[PDB]
C-alpha cells in the first residue's frame, strides 16, 4: 500500500523525463504523507514549478524549496518544520529518497535523491522512499551540478502528482 508519486523534470526548458518514487508510508507514514501531498498540491501548495537548486555530482540532487528556491525555505503540510519521524531506513545507495534538513527536527519540504550510498547521513536525515523508475533522469540532473552544488542549467519540476 505504499504510494507511488512522480516528478517530471526539465533543464532549461528541455524535458529530461519522469522520476517515479515509492514512498515508504509503512515505515514513515508522516514523512511519506507530507511528500505525497506536496506532489499532488492538494493543500494549495507543493512542488510543481519548484527547482533542483543544489546538485552535487557523486552525492545527491536536492529540491523542494518551493518558497525561496535556494535551500533556506520550504514548508511541510504540518507547518514550517516537523520532527524527524524515525531513522529506520538507511541511505543504502543511489536512488534513496531522503529529507533535507538544517539540523535536528527541521524537516519541511526540501528533499534529496542520492546518486551514491550516502551512509554518513544515516541517523541524521530521514529516509522515506526510493526511485522506482527514472534513475537515468536523476543522473541527467546530476550531470548539471557542480562541486559547490551550483547548477549549470535551471532544473525545474514541471509537473508532479500521485500515481497510486
Ligand atoms: N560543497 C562541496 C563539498 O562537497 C561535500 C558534500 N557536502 C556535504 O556533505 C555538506 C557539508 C555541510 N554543508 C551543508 O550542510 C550545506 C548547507 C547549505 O547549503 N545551506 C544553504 C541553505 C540553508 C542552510 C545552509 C541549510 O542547511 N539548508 C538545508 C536545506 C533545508 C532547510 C530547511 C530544511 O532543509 C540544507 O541544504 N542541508 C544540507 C543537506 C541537504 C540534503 C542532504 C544532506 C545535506 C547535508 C550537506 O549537504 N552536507
Amino acid at each position: 500500500g505504499n504510494p507511488l508519486v512522480y516528478l517530471d523534470v526539465d533543464a532549461n526548458g528541455k524535458p529530461l523525463g519522469r522520476v517515479v518514487l515509492e514512498l515508504k508510508a509503512d515505515v514513515v507514514p508522516k514523512t511519506a504523507e507530507n511528500f505525497r501531498a506536496l506532489c499532488t498540491g492538494e493543500k494549495g501548495f507543493g512542488y510543481k514549478g519548484s527547482t533542483f537548486h543544489r546538485v552535487i555530482p557523486s552525492f545527491m540532487c536536492q529540491a523542494g524549496d518551493f518558497t525561496n528556491h535556494n535551500g533556506t525555505g520550504g514548508k511541510s503540510i504540518y507547518g514550517s518544520r516537523f520532527p524527524d519521524e524515525n531513522f529506520t531506513l538507511k541511505h543504502v545507495g543511489p536512488g534513496v529518497l531522503s529529507m533535507a534538513n538544517a539540523g535536528p527536527n527541521t524537516n519541511g519540504s526540501q528533499f534529496f535523491i542520492c546518486t551514491i550510498k550516502t551512509d554518513w547521513l544515516d541517523g541524521k536525515h530521514v529516509v522515506f522512499g526510493h526511485v522506482i523508475e527514472g534513475m537515468d533522469v536523476v543522473k541527467k540532473i546530476e550531470s548539471f551540478g557542480s562541486k559547490s552544488g551550483r547548477t549549470s542549467k535551471k532544473i525545474v519540476i514541471t509537473d508532479c502528482g500521485q500515481l497510486s
